[PDB]
């Protein structure tokens, strides 16, 4: 049920997406700015381990068609990205370090909700 906060909540969701995208995160945000390239990359089995991929074009395309009805329904979805990097690669893969790094920057400023 749609609550009165929830486009506020929805515009910080949306401060927090321009974020991730920001240049400021670059060196550690360009793994998810697209959907992964299963075959470009060989890697053949990842739709076979990965049944929803998401990624930040993804997030950011949900929210301009206003997909997003409330934060938590955006917050499950960039969760569902990092997630599917820690679940395809092994846990020292410089991959799963990106994600880590920006998903403190995701669960920090998601913490902040006003
Ligand atoms: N190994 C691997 N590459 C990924 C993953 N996520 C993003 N990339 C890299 O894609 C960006 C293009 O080089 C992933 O989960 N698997």
């Amino acid at each position: 049920g749609s609550h009165m906060q929830d486009p506020e909540q929805l515009k910080h969701c949306n401060g927090i997406l321009s974020e991730l995208l920001s240049s400021k995160h670059a060196a550690y945000a360009w793994p998810f700015y697209k959907p992964v390239d299963a075959s470009a990359l060989g890697l053949h089995d990842y739709h076979d381990i990965i049944k929803h991929p998401m990624d930040l074009s993804t997030v950011k395309r949900k929210m301009e068609n206003r997909d997003y009805r409330d934060a938590q329904e955006f917050a499950a979805d960039v969760r569902l990205m990092f997630s599917n990097c820690y679940k395809y690669n092994p846990p020292d893969h410089d991959v799963v370090a990106m994600a880590r790094k920006l998903q403190d920057v995701f669960e920090f400023r998601y913490a902040k909700m006003p």
